[PDB]
């Protein structure tokens, strides 16, 4: 609690220049180090894990706003085309293409037996849609079955992505911002410990 408040305090200082920038995105994810062999860190949970985190969420999150899709993302050149699906999950049309900038990076300390916690702010600034061109096999592609539950200022996205045959689930949380410059604060990222930090520790 009181060491929740200086971490949140310490996130802040290091994100507050950066609220200015048009297309700012913020969130939390969940992984684990050293599960892949030529990664540090991976933002994935086990299968068990991201099961008992949905019947979580589902319960105590069920008055709350649910949506459920199901895209194809193709990384090229920096950029990622976003493709949206149809019933057998195969792409159609490019419906977004966005490059995604690392603004701040930050590891969140977690207690022993927990997830790991990657806190982040990047810009996602919007591209020119005419890129499509390239279809939607121009690049290495993610199949992801996303089901995204907002909440308040909180979305919480729990992912299923395939990609090269392999299933893998991820969890994450985002801010739901009208104004991030305005509306993303100290008390908002303490919240968003406090929420991470729960998701992490289901075990
Ligand atoms: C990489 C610089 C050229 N470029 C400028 N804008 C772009 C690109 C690009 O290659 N791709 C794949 C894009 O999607 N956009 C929007």
């Amino acid at each position: 609690d009181a060491e929740q408040r200086a971490v949140a305090k310490a996130l802040f200082d290091a994100v507050n220049k950066h609220l200015s920038n048009p297309f700012i995105e913020v969130e939390m994810r969940l992984g684990q180090f050293k599960v892949e062999e030529d990664a540090n860190f991976t933002a994935c949970v086990s299968t068990e894990d991201y099961e008992r985190i949905k019947t979580y969420l589902m319960t105590e999150m069920e008055n709350s706003s649910m949506t459920r899709s199901v895209t194809h993302d193709v990384s090229l050149r920096g950029w990622r085309h976003t493709y949206a699906t149809d019933e057998n999950g195969n792409p159609t049309r490019c419906v977004s293409i966005v490059r995604k900038k690392r603004l701040f990076v930050k590891n969140i300390v977690v207690p022993l037996g927990a997830y790991n916690l990657r806190f982040a702010v990047s810009t996602e600034t919007p591209g020119d849609l005419r890129f499509s061109g390239a279809g939607p096999r121009a690049g290495h592609t993610r199949l992801k079955d996303r089901l995204s539950i907002t909440d308040g200022m909180f979305r919480y996205d729990m992912t299923q992505v395939t990609e090269k045959g392999v299933l893998m689930h991820e969890v994450e949380i985002e801010g739901v911002f009208s104004s991030h410059e305005k509306q993303l604060t100290e008390s908002w990222l303490e919240e968003l410990l406090r929420r991470a930090m729960r998701l992490a520790t289901l075990r």
